[PDB]
């Protein structure tokens, strides 16, 4: 088809705010399927630093990593037609109502969800979170 | 600015149990059902008239088969600026906040039809609700 | 244990825009619409047959007027143990978790009717859906 | 950083029972109620103050009659970028995903007011919450 | 009719958990109307002690008052047919799914909502929260 | 005090897209995920262990074939009185307001498993989360 896989992280603010099912349900309602999933009570800093390696020289890098290890996270591989960009549009941004971030988040850092933004980041990010490839 | 527009609820909505969810978004925008029909299986002729504008397109035949692969509801909706507003509500599979935007992920299986103009609306209402 | 049961969506559901909300609770319990009619105003005769068991009660006449005071939907639902299950879903205005339980607050205006037995179900389905 | 902004829940929200729905959307985006008042009927001079930039418009008197036709809630909300984010949440009747986009369908009866700027905010908050 | 008024408090755990609209909406959907409402960023301890005067000799009294002043609360007079008992049944308990407490709360103390439990408590509680009678 | 309990989301939840709905209800009651695994297909000996008190029943093989017919999620949840409260949330197909009451309508395909006692809990958690 146009069948793809993408990588989603549920960030610690989602657990803190009890928005976990709310976020996953929006992705579920658009007809995407869980293909693999892991729950991390605390994620290894090395996994986070890899995941956000492209950001390693930004001002926010260290606080980002701190936050990403500050509570649980769930990593999920989703599957569906055009999954990468469709789930990316679902994530949206804090300025755009209708999307997960648009409806539920209000901060440039604590923003509930990561979604892969291209085939390249998807393959690489899936590799990081699910090395059992 | 009162208008009537024709909506179809497609078989995939029944398959996935999204019927109420879809009608609900239209209800909450304050549009009123003016008439409504349930079809366990729509007559093929009705579907062919409905998508006649499309009889030449490559997807036509698959499209008719899918429209007949399960139940559909035909609904006449009324309200201010209804045609254009229900069209926006329907949206597309790309932009969230809408019916397709939130619930659909296929170019074919996309849950809902809404008339896109005054002419199509009159025509489509007469196909499904010929007693006018 | 497959059964069919008759549901009415009452005018107050239209007044309060709870139509989709009500059909949704039944849809999510996995029952299937088998046939469905929308009435902008139900024929008084139909309402009188429907509530005939009640023609002697003091509330009868007010009840008929209310049933005719706006739109109703007549729905035939199918599924395992449908009659009894949709009855429980309907509930009463006292116990939350149900349709009336959650959404209604009147002994008269209570949003939904559901057949309460095998006999009433056959009878009511034949009143509203006589083409069987 | 943090801002505060003034929201009014308009009389159409009470009538259509959308009060919790509208407040809920603002609540789920993580804004906090700092101040809130319920007015079964808001005093007309308050409404006229609130809408004073509108005093020369043709809809001015009609808007004010509407705003006084049922209850309103005035709320001061606080959170990061509150003025602008709550404005976007309010949206408009052409923009699905927003409060007005999903729930409203009229130029005038559109459920919610939100301050549109730092200055209108500070002003509107002093109108409804002059204690401070 | 059978038209009554009752008094509802939204407790500080509701604000803390962002359940305020969720709780009010359940009461709204059952067709009850707000007749008066006040938001308290912090409620006067004397109001709480009065409100819970019948409990003044229970073990839990002091922690209850502490909690009731630990964050915002909203006091609301609701109106509707049989409002006192119907809104009481809506409140329910932490053991009963379908109700506010049944669905949303899990603690004998932090339980999101108070509703008046009789005509007597209603009149008295309304008096406490809305002396402007 | 705190307890932990084992929940399984059964294959019918995945098929009917109710996974987030079921988890959401447990989430809104303030229980926390301590451990969680997704099994695209659970190994049959795990399922047979899990249901070993059922090994002599007539439905045993059919239950296990079902449990293996699609994905399951196993979750350890934590909160006050978790075992018993989550059991009540699960409810049954006759009890509106619960997960099975609102969403399920079959004796066997009923969406969710929840440990029913301190002992079955500790046992079921060691079956699905033997690391500990
Ligand atoms: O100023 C910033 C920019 C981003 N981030 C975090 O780093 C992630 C990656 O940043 P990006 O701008 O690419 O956001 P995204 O791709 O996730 O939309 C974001 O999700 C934020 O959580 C941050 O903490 N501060
Ligand atoms: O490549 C396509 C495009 C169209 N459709 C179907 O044909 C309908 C009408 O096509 P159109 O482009 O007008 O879609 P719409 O106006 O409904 O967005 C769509 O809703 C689809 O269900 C399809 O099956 N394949
Ligand atoms: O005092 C009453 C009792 C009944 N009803 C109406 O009559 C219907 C049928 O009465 P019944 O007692 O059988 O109610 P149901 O079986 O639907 O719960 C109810 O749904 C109400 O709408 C009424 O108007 N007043
Ligand atoms: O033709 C109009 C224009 C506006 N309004 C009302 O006046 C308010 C202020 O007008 P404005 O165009 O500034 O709307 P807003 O800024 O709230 O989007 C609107 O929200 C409407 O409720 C109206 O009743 N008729
Ligand atoms: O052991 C207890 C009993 C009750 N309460 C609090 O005191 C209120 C009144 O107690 P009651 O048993 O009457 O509960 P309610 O009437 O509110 O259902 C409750 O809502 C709880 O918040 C408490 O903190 N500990
Ligand atoms: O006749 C039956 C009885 C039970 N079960 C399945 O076996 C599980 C365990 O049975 P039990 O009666 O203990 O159900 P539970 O304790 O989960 O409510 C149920 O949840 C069903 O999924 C079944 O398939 N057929
Ligand atoms: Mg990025
Ligand atoms: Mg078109
Ligand atoms: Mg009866
Ligand atoms: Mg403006
Ligand atoms: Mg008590
Ligand atoms: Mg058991």
């Amino acid at each position: 088809a146009g069948l793809q896989r993408t990588l989603v992280l549920i960030k610690p603010d989602a657990f803190e705010r009890s928005l976990v099912a709310e976020i996953m349900g929006r992705i579920e309602k658009k007809n995407f399927k869980i293909v693999s999933m892991k729950f991390w009570s605390k994620a290894p800093r090395n996994l986070i630093e890899q995941h956000y390696k492209e950001h390693s020289e930004q001002s926010y890098f260290n606080d980002l990593c701190d936050f990403m290890v500050s509570g649980p996270i769930i990593s999920i591989v989703y599957e569906g037609t055009d999954a990468i960009s469709k789930i990316r549009r679902l994530q949206g941004n804090i300025l755009t109502p209708g999307t997960i971030r648009g409806d539920l988040a209000n901060d440039i850092g604590e923003n509930l969800i990561h979604a892969s933004d291209s085939e390249d980041s998807a393959v690489d990010e899936i590799s990081i979170w699910f090395p059992e490839t």
